[PDB]
């Protein structure tokens, strides 16, 4: 079992199976793959769809008349095989002219180039029928200090994004954008490092409806935190637009490991998550097959991307569906976090004696939780021990 | 020189200088201080000012007689010497009622005793003149995934703030609230657990304009983010209400260490930018001496809190006012980075051939930022070697 | 099925069961326990063993008529279950005498009180039919470079562990001694902070063969390492005496989970080298129940320990019998690795054309190492999704 | 002041000045350098010699006629310059055949080449009058727990490290090796992650005596490790044969700063070390000119380097050479911690009622520190706030 189809919504980039492996220290091992190709074996392998940067999709430089035919021919394959295309993004990192940032590098004009450049590729997301925009400031940042006053650096980056949010107004487009945070790399720091830093600078654009968040599971184990916790609170907002599902062991690089490597257990309360909450966009892998690899395995840790999610989707839903689950949540009082504290009212509160007068601090903190119970259960589900 | 006077607005938790050593491997080595001796202690050494929990003040389960003699011979010392009393907070997290958090935790006779237990020292921080009230959810958290729905805990967050909003409005006072966000310690995971975490969640308050952020230096730096930028971030959106001021050696326990230990060079920069952007609150130093010292040794980590505020305030106003570093600062387009991307508008933009179609690439990835240069002066005036 | 045996070599130290839950933030949850209940209960339970600190057994400052008594009823409690003790260990951090710590505190009477204190137990440890005997240098370290002259402190450490092995072997005691590695909490920073700090250490010792490691996953783990791997390397030098076994979640504070907690994976490839490499020592779980607990959920954490040991033992031996698997071990070339580089020697390497001048470089880099395909049958397993 | 001379002894790699700025997310900003034009730039700059990889020197695949020219060339620009060349290594990771590793590859072919090719440059560095040869193991690892097992791979190391020794003694040459240790990046973990990981390998080699470490900065530190701590280890073993200066901002990618930037009280420390020990060996710095710079910025950055040892030497002088602070190491015993424990003997402890039986432990206890005064004066020399 654990077969994919196209009604499971996965999808890749194609800066994903399509990685060389050039690392910081190392040449290529693969070579490039042809964008058709991807689409195709992709589309053999279950999947829903693709995404793209611009630049990998018509490389840097060309004439519109070869920016035509690019796009011609990837169109062709997208016909020939039934894969869409949820979401675009722009490539405001590779070039040398970025190096100090695109929204927010020191020159003006460096500013206004990745503005146009991103205008452009919106363009062509919408022709291709696109719902999400990604943005990832990957060179928003510093090495040090005095290089970047934060305050104004976040004047330029909410100039920019109002700008958009103006051009897709004006232009009629149905699509929204999506942050994609990292807190550090290639850059010393990143601007907007983390899922709520991301929230945050959200709720002072003009639009902010059209604005929401692209988490990555690596990203934000790159800081050492929660990723299970922080989708929550962007689902709690209303604003998880997409999501990036690879893996990560703890705070280093950026490993982009296949989904399910890494931090198993995170993956296992992600997918509860995901599936209980109802997400219903794509499930997107952005992750770098390692340069250990040939072709083959370039294709078969795609394949454990959407396997494992599979696996662990069948297991989470098992654990809820236990009725000795439900009876452990009830001892540990999930139920009552669910109720309003007091839903009588301040007032009422303030003349309830049984809520500090006559409160017995005691025999409260005698009741054990029965966490630990409930966790084991869990890991019996996860490694399927239960019988 | 570098001698600290109340003008200053240096301020101490009792808890602080008052710790008495215990850890979670190790009896205390230090005893208890009368908080009214520690109020005098602090006054000899130019403090502006102290903080306190409720249960520093008042021990836990103390009768409304004995309250009223704590509170009195406390304002009698702060009479004696001028001391005031700019913040105050909640103990939630001592007692084992509140093992598994105070405004989330899961028994819901809990979280009504954590909101009365709370409105009741507001009362005495509005009569003791304090100006921002501090929430540090130190138990709100778990250690396993599905000891708390994330969502329904933010559900009970949203409502415990927003009944003490309503309570001080119905009162009357002057007061604001600052969240102290921590990612980890005492709990696996915390609850908003960085300063952006917490800057998202005061934007679905019911009256968001109540709300601030209280960021430590150490608790940023747990996460390994940088805290100049978070800071940053907080004043762009105008939530800093307050400050905790210390030192922390990377990702690890919660050290707090005296301020200018740890990340020095953090310490530089922090300061800078609260000079710079004038910051007016207090400078709050939330810190605990080393159980290896005696009350001596006490009383020299706290004046060394406040000494190397002063010396780093010398060092980054000789930095902002050097010509070379102006000159500098200029050369790396610092004066670029503050100026509109696009005023001229989105029209303007898309019609300009400069933006894109003949823009220089080439040219402009050529330019070097000279950061480097830029970064040695700073360090040149951090270690009074310019000359 | 997955029901522990004493067969199966499993113990706890009495301060794990024993946690009263006092941690740096709040107040004991749990009362004590008599040493005597807690054999009994772990005997139900199905452990091997327990093991213990000094201060554990004998409260401090006990007289010498107490402390028989003492040892009595724990000897009584040993001989009506058939529990065993075969590792004991020195508290040198609880007593504030201990601050700047024990073998390397900077008084020098200090250090000869804490050799005394470890000969004191070392005897009582023999009694009891201990084989091993553990030190944790918990407060060997500091929180700032100028307190500690790091050299000095070895050489203070070696003579400490020198005078030790010197009375061991004048008494002719038949017990080994194992160093537990930390790399920090609570000292800022701990000497001899990694398995590999131990191991090189211990090379400098007067009889190096009485020495070897007590290596702690979670430990390991705060300092972001691959705790498998270092196991391995303790192996390879002949040194892994004992083992603790928990979990964590990352670099933060010792969270001490239950074995099967934190990081699911590397407990999965620490089993399977601890079993296929034929170690015999004690399975010791050195965790604490999390303080949310009643004494109910702390038998159900010590139950798990047992028993996720167990599955996963069982899912690596299945993972290891594969033919499957067996087949991809071979297609990574893992047999390759086990095979001499060159038995023929450094000559005739060097006369070896096809080594180096007619060596095909580009043949072999694009051979593909296929472990992906090898880690997705590993986490098949792990999983039990097979079929 | 503060002026470098070749007496200092500082040393570049030509890979450092060299990088051309290609991380794994972006292009090259800088132009390759000529080997000939970096060591004019560092002779004018005050440096002491240049190291370098065999592959920095001769391009890869050359014939041995233009490998004859380019170290032609090489020595001409030495003897033009005065430069030295103390330290060689060997490039065992950019070529894709070492994508699974050098010495620990899978494949036994590509083992046998990777020994070849390093002792081609071990007789090239002879000839050029290095000291030292340095081995990176940056491909020497994982990503997956089944791919490597890392006994055998320990093997395979032990065996490579042994025929080198073999080698240099048929030769009679006069050179010494040095382990650079790293944890992780460009592989998921790297075998020997730390100082204390490769101090206990290299007891295991036949000829121990030929073996040392070449510890960095900012690796100990990738690993949240106290550099100055580690190197005390190594020089109290007698291992430390060269070291690698840069800068790091704590747990995530290798950042390679200039020395002084990241942890700058480390710095100040280390420094303290390395002349209060009297190591006479080169001072070298591995580390990137960001690549935000252009040419102007890479000799800035490299004179940096230079610039802020002396600093630190001068503070760290003054610091030791201070009575107050000569008083104030008394004050906390410094000066016992250098006395031997029990020189008087193992018995002689035994029978001293004076340390246990009639030891008074709380007036010891009672006893302060004085640590954070020490760290104050500490911290007033490094900024040059004493007066
Ligand atoms: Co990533
Ligand atoms: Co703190
Ligand atoms: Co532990
Ligand atoms: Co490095």
């Amino acid at each position: 079992n654990y077969q994919p189809t196209p009604e499971d919504r996965f999808t890749f980039g194609l800066w994903t199976v399509g990685w060389q492996g050039r690392d910081p220290f190392g040449d290529a091992t693969r070579r490039a793959l042809d964008p058709v190709e991807s689409v195709r074996r992709l589309a053999e392998l279950g999947a829903h769809g693709v995404t793209f940067h611009d630049d990998d999709l018509i490389p840097f430089g060309s004439s519109d008349s070869e920016r035509e035919e690019h796009v011609k021919r990837f169109r062709q394959a997208l016909d020939d095989t039934g894969m869409k295309v949820p979401m675009a993004t722009t490539n405001l990192f590779t070039h040398p002219v970025f190096k100090d940032g695109g929204f927010t590098a020191n020159d003006r004009d460096v500013r206004r180039y990745a503005l146009r450049k991103t205008i452009r590729n919106i363009d062509l997301a919408v022709e291709l029928g696109a719902e999400t925009y990604v943005a990832w400031g990957g060179r928003e940042g510093a090495e040090s200090g005095g290089a970047k006053d934060v305050r104004d650096a976040l004047d330029r980056m909410k100039e920019a994004f109002d700008l958009l949010g103006e051009y897709v107004t004006s232009q009629g487009y149905d699509i929204r954008f999506a942050i994609e945070p990292k807190p550090n790399e290639p850059r010393g720091d990143i601007l907007l490092p983390t899922v709520g830093h991301a929230l945050a600078f959200i709720e002072r654009l003009e639009r902010p409806e059209l604005y929401g968040v692209n988490p990555e599971v690596g990203h934000e184990q790159m800081a050492g935190l929660n990723f299970p916790h922080g989708i929550a609170q962007a689902l709690w907002a209303g604003k998880l637009f997409h999501i990036d599902l690879n893996g990560q062991n703890g705070i280093k690089y950026d490993q982009d490991l296949r989904f399910g490597a890494g931090d198993l257990r995170a993956a296992f309360w992600l997918v509860d998550l995901l599936e209980s909450a109802g997400y219903s966009g794509p499930r997107h892998f952005d992750f770098k097959p390692p340069r250990t690899e040939d072709f083959d395995g370039v294709w078969a840790s795609a394949a454990g991307c959407m396997r494992n999610y599979l696996i662990l989707k069948e297991r989470a839903a098992a654990f809820r569906a236990d009725p000795e689950v439900q009876e452990a949540l009830r001892a540990s009082r999930l139920d009552e976090l669910a109720r309003p504290t007091a839903a009588d009212g301040l007032q009422a509160l303030l003349d309830d004696r049984s809520a500090f007068e006559e409160f017995d601090v005691d025999a409260a903190a005698a009741r054990g939780m029965a966490f630990e119970r409930l966790d084991q259960l869990a890991m019996d589900h996860l490694l399927g021990a239960r019988g």
